[PDB]
């Protein structure tokens, strides 16, 4: 039977699904193996299930000459050398984009946790000093306040659909406008970016991959927005300028920053740090963060895993995998 | 089985990749088909891969009623009526990032080729009279001189990073500034366009197509440039006034002009010429030209065609294409 190496943890029903026809080497832990260990297990693997920390280049593929398919549990492939996979006879497949809705829900969670001081409220309960209502942790409400979504892709649309019930004044800017039926269903008004920043209490950058500009919010955009406003970032790491956020945090220009993504995360940008700034990390008062949980819901992660596994089973049986992005040999 | 028309030549792997789920009609030649023949092949097609010479308007779409998706192998879609496509129920997809780096590389090659008289040097050697060094073709060197970037977007940033090792004095002019640690990393300096035009030995416009700042480098703009400057145009062919340039070269204020783009190819404006002004075509000593080769790297064109193909495969299967700027129903 063929051998499939899985670089990260999958749910056990996926293991049993692959084990009908392949010999499965699981990563039993929640950790990322080092490159030296991955190549060691896949030295003689017929298939490899790859995830976001994986990095497939010609050096990797030369050390794995038995490989016939790489099944990516990812919706894109920026970290693979696709043409090298082809040159070496390796199918390279992806899965559809299933992240849109769980990321809009977590963006909103981020919004509420930050503006309602829910972390420091949890900390005070986890002490012992709680003895009832107190005039503290007076936060900031959504109702009647104005919120702006910089981008209006599928995920920005997913937020607006969900914020619709919150009696807010939702502004959006985007080069292409929503259908007028969507604008009336979600009471969301289209404006410029000068307007959006000037007038918003909450700014959420949320642009589809197609409309890409790095550092979309910098100190230049921070100065333009309302004083004491809040910024929430779960789009991508490059979209926010972290050092300029820290500046507005200090000058009272920002009362809060929340983020599920960071610029350090990425390695295709040359100006990459590789730790999260200590300035945002010590400020537990004005910040709320989570470790790229944007898609960390079980139903979604399971469906992403099944589809890469199906991709893998299909290629091994000598079929064209439904998810191919290349045609090898 | 749905059908997909490709208006220009693609790599055979792309054809094989589209074939899994559609019947493919390729342009088997390296030439642009005329509008009529393109419409003839698409009339009953479910998908179209458009390149830069293609021009989709309402009339095109009405000829092609079965159309579900246009996969443009482009970043700039100045030639696609996004609204009409939406009205007709047609996904419009673009390809966001792959052209930035190949274009910076060519701009820098244009700079070296022009300042070093490298074209003339090749002529002088193919003529067979080379019998050693002579005191001729003395050019302008890069180290110690000032270069200015009008437009510090994606491409302008890729140029400055590549040029920071050439011991130059880099200036830039742009509405959005660079942040503090990027200005330090490349020792770029923000200035006004008038400063730029005044203290620059080389000027590189890198700005998108605009209403005005169309013809941004014009007789008035030249008029404040240093005597003996050089101008390298690799953005859109209409950002420079090509006839103001012809005058600048004969009068001695421009020591040369290199372009990869020409006013002639812009059909978006009625003020469209139909040839490159032959005054420039004959000045072989002061010019350097390439036929829109900014992204003519073979490996990049593959990934650009791959991205456009994937959008089509996604749309035809029912997903949302990863590069969609559109949303029909
Ligand atoms: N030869 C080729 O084959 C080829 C290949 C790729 C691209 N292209 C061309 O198509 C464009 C996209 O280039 P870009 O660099 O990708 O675009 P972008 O980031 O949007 O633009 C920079 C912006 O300049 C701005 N700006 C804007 C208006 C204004 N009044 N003042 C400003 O200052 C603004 O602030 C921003 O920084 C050209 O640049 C050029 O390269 C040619």
């Amino acid at each position: 039977k063929p051998k499939v190496v899985l670089t990260h943890w999958v749910h056990p029903e996926i293991i049993e699904l692959l084990s009908a026809s392949a010999d499965v080497i699981p990563n039993t832990t929640r950790e990322t193996l080092p490159r030296s260990e991955v190549i060691a297990r896949a030295k003689d693997a017929d298939a490899l299930m790859a995830f976001m920390p994986d990095s497939i280049d010609s050096a990797f593929l030369e050390e794995c000459p038995k490989l016939r398919v790489i099944g990516a549990a990812l919706k894109g492939y920026d970290n693979f050398d696709v043409n090298a996979c082809t040159r070496h006879g390796v199918w390279l497949t992806i899965v559809p984009d299933l992240l849109t809705i769980p990321t809009a829900e977590l963006t909103i969670g981020l919004l509420l946790g930050l503006t309602r001081h829910m972390l420091e409220g949890d900390r005070q309960i986890r002490s012992g000093h709680f003895q009832g209502w107190r005039p503290t942790l007076y936060g900031s409400g959504l109702t009647g306040k104005t919120l702006g979504i910089r981008g209006m892709g599928a995920v920005g649309r997913a937020i607006a659909q969900r914020l619709a019930g919150f009696e807010m004044n939702l502004l959006y800017c985007d080069e292409i406008p929503l259908n007028a039926e969507q604008e009336k269903a979600w009471h969301v008004q289209r404006v410029t970016l000068d307007e959006l920043l000037e007038k918003c209490d909450y700014v959420v950058p949320m642009v589809p991959m197609a409309a890409e500009t790095l550092h979309l919010i910098d100190a230049t955009a921070l100065a333009k927005m309302k004083t004491g406003s809040y910024l929430i970032n779960a789009c991508r790491g490059s979209v926010v300028d972290e050092n300029a956020v820290i500046a507005a945090l200090a000058s009272g220009k920002l009362a809060g920053y929340a983020a599920d993504v960071f610029e350090m995360e990425e390695w295709i940008r040359a100006d990459r740090p590789q730790a999260i700034p200590k300035a945002l990390l010590d400020n537990t008062a004005q910040t709320f963060f989570t470790p790229h949980l944007g898609s960390a819901v079980k139903e979604v992660r399971l469906e992403i895993e099944r589809q890469a596994a199906m991709n893998i089973i299909q290629a091994l049986a000598g079929e064209k995998p439904m998810g191919a992005i290349n045609q090898p040999y």
